[PDB]
């Protein structure tokens, strides 16, 4: 683990209250996120040995998403680099809260909603306000852009956003940071296809690689017009490659790799 800086303390601190926070520590417990001098501070009254300090420094993508009818609004943190959780350790981090006559009732369901939203926007525009000498910006999910796909078991949305593509709603959490990404191969694309599967290779050739199964032909041009617009090269085909062997290959020998025309051989 990189060492970080202690805390420092602030009059009284900026608040956003009632809050879970993700990955759970212990039980489950509501909490309560504190703006400080170089970074903010998580804590709960219900578990008083629970303490998580996040510098400003350590932030390199901040993220509101609000309601997006999932009943949960988020503010997340992707970190620099990990810290200590609790006997665990963590790259993200993130606070959340789920929402709990016909007319006055969905009066009422709107309300609660804007009023969740409302506070969590605030609090994040905080944030990035008080570490701003960090650079830091609140980012979010582009709802109209989203695609579905399945990084891991169960069908999710994953977002675009400005510098990322993300899936915050549930855990396990994905933050790709764009500018991290060195190629693109988009796997199973062939006549009367259902779905195709999308892969991330990584600038660093000793990052594992990255599978977004299961996305439906439906949304293979936006994909592709994300990639683009990303500045990301791509290549496609029928088949499920083995990525292990290629990265392997590749890993060993970088030089000779790029000498070859690199990902080129994906390109007939
Ligand atoms: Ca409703």
């Amino acid at each position: 683990v990189v060492e970080q800086d202690k805390l420092i303390e602030i009059r009284r601190p900026a608040v956003l209250d009632n809050v879970y926070i993700r990955p759970a520590l212990g039980k489950r417990v509501p909490g309560k996120v504190e703006i400080h001098q170089n970074g903010i501070r998580y804590q709960s009254p219900l578990s008083t040995t629970q303490r998580v300090d996040v510098l400003f420094s350590n932030i390199r993508h901040l993220f509101f998403q609000p309601c997006q009818n999932e009943m949960i609004v988020i503010i997340h943190l992707h970190l620099k680099d990990p810290i200590l959780f609790g006997k665990k350790k963590t790259k993200d981090v993130q606070f959340y809260r789920e929402a709990i006559d016909e007319f006055e009732a969905e009066q009422e369901e709107r309300r609660r909603k804007a009023e969740l939203d409302r506070l969590f926007k605030s609090f994040a525009e905080k944030i990035a306000e008080a570490g701003r000498n960090e650079g830091i910006e609140v980012d979010m999910p582009i709802r109209d852009l989203g695609f579905n796909g399945v990084p891991n078991r169960s069908n999710v949305v994953i977002y675009p956003t400005t510098e990322c593509l993300i899936q915050i709603t549930e855990p396990p959490f994905l933050v790709i940071t764009l500018e991290d990404v060195e190629w693109a191969h988009l796997e199973r694309v062939q006549f009367g296809l259902k779905n195709f599967d999308l892969v991330f290779v990584f600038k660093d050739f000793t990052r594992p690689v990255v599978h977004i199964n299961t996305i439906p032909v439906e949304s293979l041009e936006d994909v592709k017009e994300f990639l683009d617009s990303s500045d990301i090269p791509f290549s496609e085909g029928p088949l499920n490659l083995n990525w292990s062997v290629i990265m392997k290959t590749v890993t060993a020998n970088p030089h000779q790799f790029f000498l070859d025309g690199g990902w080129g051989f994906l390109q007939n």
